[PDB]
């Protein structure tokens, strides 16, 4: 025993157990067991997940289609308005249809004759709801060794998979004592909305909050009455409404998020994303490290080696993507290990020339003898020049095994935003209260002046981006 | 066993050796020999989480308002003055916002001129931000002579106990930072601080949609317009300050509902954010708490470790009705019926079709004889057009380090609605004509009614419903 | 102490053993002794985090761009009207097609009507919009190697670009990081601001208000702006107004950068430290994370290891404190001298705070040497319902403890309310009886004093500058 331990109610730990402290962090670590009869214990295989959930509230009003409603022969005013109250919809969600009603002459039901214009429902595209911050779930995998081969295993995990946070394997028991952390990030859940209808997959789809904010503000907060209002008036007919005011936000609103809005839709298939019929974001890189205790029973005098093979890392390929300022791209390399024993490979990138700046952390990985693993880093581009939107430079690739490392430079290119699309001209007055005139040029970046107006002139729109110098109403006469 | 040595201090120059513990909710007891019954044992966690708010001149404050008409000015450049020094300055731009009407003035020709404006009629609230808050970890400490604590100290990386490090009898204990267990945090995002004396302790948690909404009505141009439509006739004062013009503000000041946050409590007994103190006392631990026990025994002395083990016996179980959208809860009572402390850890295992498990696991220490209650967030998800309620079934697991039990528990899924039964809705088919569909009783579905001919249309009657009407509105024009 | 095994490593084959050492700002020196001296110790000097941004675009981020007036008449028909809109105008709605309105005007030369058309032309592009992601947490940690007094070898730990990285050799030992352990420190709320990239901007970008860039976009594309060509072909406003006064509002307001009390991210004081839109690196003024390390050290046969534990004496010199102005926090500061002859591990925090006053900071541990001097800065929150004063007194104790010994001391802090209206201007209310009722608000900005109540018959009506009056039971013009 290397620290004695004493116990009433269990026999194990009163019969000789020793502690030792383990982290599943990638290594190569064997905890080998000497009683000879050895055994050997190792953490093969980690996963980090994010479960995520979601919640409704009476503010997130459902996203629904709309359809004029129209009916004229109404006798009164307040026929009128029980009418609008009981058979429309309820744009404000007061619990009261919401319309106008306009008076007309009527010879028959003297003196006034009433119409009303109101919305009615046609279909609820989505019920929305808040997307909730996601717990974290690791799962480790160890693994017992009697020689060669593995006779048992067992799966470590704060969540539901395997036999949770304490299990035995063999004769010895392993107990989780929480998670160091590695500094990787989360995905925004913020940015994002859950919309929950049987036509999408799994009963439900991630939309672009932004959206639906837009959608919610119209329908709610006075425009779609203002379109009632403004088909009163005979600004709009009812066609026009219906085809191309007032459903264009919801239609938009249930749009799937894209994948450069959020990590948690994939842009390629093979990438991750949230499933909708699990909750679960299986993240492509582990946040955190599991740190576990060993209580191992080796009897007497009983006691503990540690095995620790090491490789030897090759780069292989690099490449990487075009960096388009505004989203990180990425730099990739593939890495073998050409040594004879199992690797931990800490790959990296250490640098990067001006323009280029590193937005990614490390990552390390298991690799057996012979095996080969790629690593994928993001890298932001951002640039002032105005004579360049294209720009090419090279950022570091490093791996580093325990015992050795291997390096090589990556070239990289940065495409700038425009600050104008060509052709484009633009205007501007001066401290001299004149106006002045000015075309983008071809690299999309610059302006080049073009003429200043006269005194009594000024620069007129003309269409299709173009102004010229001039020295509105013919309907009102 | 590692000496230590320490030119200012005699209590590091002695024979001093370090011991790291973790405060996990384990039995675990350090018995502490002098070359003579002391034991040193963590028994009381908590974590907290500590906010703050930031205000901004982006979030303007909460107000209501009323109309402001004058007639008599006697020129154009009269009404802009009093708009300008006397009317509320809805864009916030320093000046009074407005609009102005001449009319023809016998006494004072040619005109005379009117104006339309809001004035402020009271402050409901000042908005801010609710920042991320610090997590606040306390842990106790006790010292026992025989079964009877002598000492206690009290650790934490906040204001309680005696801070990060502190003496316990002749030993010392120091925090060496925390590991983290994945648990979630609440959003702060979905919510807002409204600050004023007429709520409790000075401010309340709202919704940060319905202050957004606020904002974009009042100085965004639609109050605005509101005057333009009183000038125009399409409203009266009354009917502007009754029913449109304060609507977003009063709803902007509600609190915040249960659902849309964690920071507001549904039950009584419900943990939220104390607005008295800015804690939130969440109901889980959230990390490890990880210490260095610097033990001085004299020469000779060593360490021993007790381990007390339980049984956990599950004693009662229970679960909400799961609602698509929101998840629900699986509850287990757990006892300790064996004759030792315990340390129990429980979660959910599995969850039949259709319901995932969106929690990690808990681990409580319990006395002998003594019971704990586990709860657990399950979400529903369906895309059934047959039934909108969907039975299942749950496994709660409770893990002690020696012994376990498991049990099943009911659960019942109700899904979302996709359609009020009864309502209708119109669609145009592959062959351009207008069809007519009927919710169905469940509310998942619709069925085709009939469809309409080429020179009909399907045309909205009131109270959702749609017929076919030939084609070939405004009386009051 | 530990034996090693390995195949493939004679480093890991010898009788090297492992060492657990935390870089947590305390003095502990690893005495590394050869037989059974040769005097080697370790020890780590200097700690940093940092966190990482990125950005990334979207459709619905749309650019920010100003807009003018485009009118032209001479249209033939309503068809011709309609496609030079949707081919010339300016696509408010993002929908593929040009936005605006024509109206028919009648023609003598071209029977029976002439149409015109009134739309918006884009000017200029202001800033193209982007999210600002979750960050990741970037530590350093530089470990010294020292013979005797004088420092021989250096090595920085990270889990990112600087330094040697996750695993370095220091002399003839090994150090490998095992994660970080967290302190509790909160990192700045990213979804409260926007990037805005133009090359107007220092390094090609700027931190926005997400709030301003919503209303903008609201506006753009909601309806709002399509209202204003309607309204500026029913003549309520001229081209000119639109122009100068109404359409590009939201746009200008939205590329402000955004205000230093809304984000963390961008600096109040020239030396407080924001997010550095060239590295899009945020260097947060304190420690987020304790890295933890793995020391190999082979020392051979009879190698063994003793710990040098240096202690100080905390001595508190000045203390200062902000005004805490109700929602937003204020700053409580001390500056702690280390008295002492050796070096130590000062973790100051404030251990209590009067009524109104709630601490929202957790402690700092610093390391200081002996001589050396060092200044805290904590969180202090403020709230009141009180309705007799604006400022409310009151105090903290800030409290520093050393491994060894502590010190304390109270700090006056002063708390400011919110107004809850300004003086002079008046309310109205109704009241259970259904009548009306003035009220004016006192000097202190607080409440509300009854002024008088009107008639059965009359109703208090505004007056202007914030008065209310009582008057009789709108449109001259009409
Ligand atoms: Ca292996
Ligand atoms: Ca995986
Ligand atoms: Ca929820
Ligand atoms: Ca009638
Ligand atoms: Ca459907
Ligand atoms: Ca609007
Ligand atoms: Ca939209
Ligand atoms: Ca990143
Ligand atoms: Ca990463
Ligand atoms: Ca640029
Ligand atoms: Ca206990
Ligand atoms: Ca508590
Ligand atoms: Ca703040
Ligand atoms: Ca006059
Ligand atoms: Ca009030
Ligand atoms: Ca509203
Ligand atoms: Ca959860
Ligand atoms: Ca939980
Ligand atoms: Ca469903
Ligand atoms: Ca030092
Ligand atoms: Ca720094
Ligand atoms: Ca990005
Ligand atoms: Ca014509
Ligand atoms: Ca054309
Ligand atoms: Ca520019
Ligand atoms: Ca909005
Ligand atoms: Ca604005
Ligand atoms: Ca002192
Ligand atoms: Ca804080
Ligand atoms: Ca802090
Ligand atoms: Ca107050
Ligand atoms: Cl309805
Ligand atoms: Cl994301
Ligand atoms: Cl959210
Ligand atoms: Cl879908
Ligand atoms: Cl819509
Ligand atoms: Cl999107
Ligand atoms: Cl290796
Ligand atoms: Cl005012
Ligand atoms: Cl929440
Ligand atoms: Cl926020
Ligand atoms: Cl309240
Ligand atoms: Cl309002
Ligand atoms: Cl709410
Ligand atoms: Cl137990
Ligand atoms: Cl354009
Ligand atoms: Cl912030
Ligand atoms: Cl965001
Ligand atoms: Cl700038
Ligand atoms: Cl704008
Ligand atoms: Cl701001
Ligand atoms: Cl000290
Ligand atoms: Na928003
Ligand atoms: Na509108
Ligand atoms: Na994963
Ligand atoms: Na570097
Ligand atoms: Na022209
Ligand atoms: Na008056
Ligand atoms: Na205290
Ligand atoms: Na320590
Ligand atoms: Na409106
Ligand atoms: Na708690
Ligand atoms: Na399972
Ligand atoms: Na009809
Ligand atoms: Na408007
Ligand atoms: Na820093």
């Amino acid at each position: 025993d290397s620290i004695t331990y004493n116990s009433g109610t269990s026999e194990f730990f009163d019969g000789d157990v020793f502690a030792i402290e383990v982290t599943a962090d990638q290594s190569t670590d064997e905890i080998d067991i000497y009683l000879n009869q050895d055994l050997s214990i190792e953490f093969t295989h980690q996963d980090s997940k994010l479960k995520y959930s979601t919640s409704t509230s009476d503010e997130l009003r459902d996203i629904v289609t709309l359809t004029t409603y129209y009916e004229d022969g109404f006798d009164t005013e307040q026929d009128a308005i029980d009418a609008i109250k009981s058979d429309c919809y309820d744009l404000n969600q007061n619990g009261n249809g919401s319309g106008r009603y306009s008076r007309y002459y009527s010879v028959t039901s003297p003196v006034y004759d009433y119409e009303i214009y109101c919305f009615q429902k046609n279909e609820k595209l989505a019920t929305p709801a808040y997307i909730d911050n996601p717990d974290e779930i690791f799962t480790a995998k160890a693994e017992l060794q009697a020689g060669d081969k593995t006779i048992q295993s067992a799966t470590l995990s704060n969540g539901d998979a395997g036999d949770g946070t304490v299990t035995d394997l063999g004769d010895s028991k392993i107990s989780w004592n929480g998670n160091l952390d590695l500094g990787a990030s989360e995905p925004e859940n913020s940015r994002v909305i859950a919309l929950y209808s049987n036509d999408f997959e799994n009963g439900w789809r991630i939309g672009n909050k932004q959206s639906y904010e837009d959608y919610k503000t119209f329908i709610g907060g006075g425009d779609a009455y203002d379109l009632l209002i403004d088909w009163q008036d005979g600004t709009y007919t009812a066609s026009e409404v219906e085809d191309e005011l007032v459903n264009t936000d919801a239609n938009q609103a249930v749009e799937e998020a894209s994948s450069s809005t959020t990590d948690l839709v994939n842009a390629k298939v093979k990438d991750s994303s949230l499933d909708t019929g699990s909750f679960v974001y299986d993240t492509p890189e582990l946040l955190s490290y599991p740190s576990f205790t060993v209580y191992v029973d080796a009897g007497e005098n009983g006691y503990i080696e540690v095995t620790k093979p090491t490789g030897d890392p090759d780069i292989i390929s690099t490449s990487s993507t075009e960096i388009k300022e505004g989203d990180e791209g990425t730099v990739c390399a593939t890495v073998e290990n050409v040594g004879d024993g199992e690797g931990e490979f800490s790959g990296r990138l250490s640098s990067c020339g001006e323009g280029f700046s590193i937005v990614d952390d490390q990552n390390t990985k298991n690799v057996g003898a012979g095996e080969s693993v790629t690593y994928s880093f993001d890298v932001a581009f951002s640039s002032v020049s105005s004579e360049s939107k294209e720009i090419s430079g090279s950022c570091t690739f490093e791996v580093n095994g325990v015992e050795s490392s291997d390096s090589t430079s990556v070239s990289v290119t940065g495409i700038q935003q425009s600050e104008c699309n060509p052709g484009d001209q633009r205007r501007e007055k001066n401290e001299n209260d004149r106006w002045e005139i000015y075309t983008c040029q071809d690299n999309g970046l610059t302006y080049e002046y073009d003429v200043t107006c006269a005194e009594d002139e000024k620069a007129v729109a003309q269409g299709d981006n173009q102004f010229s110098c001039e020295k509105e109403h013919h309907h009102h006469h």
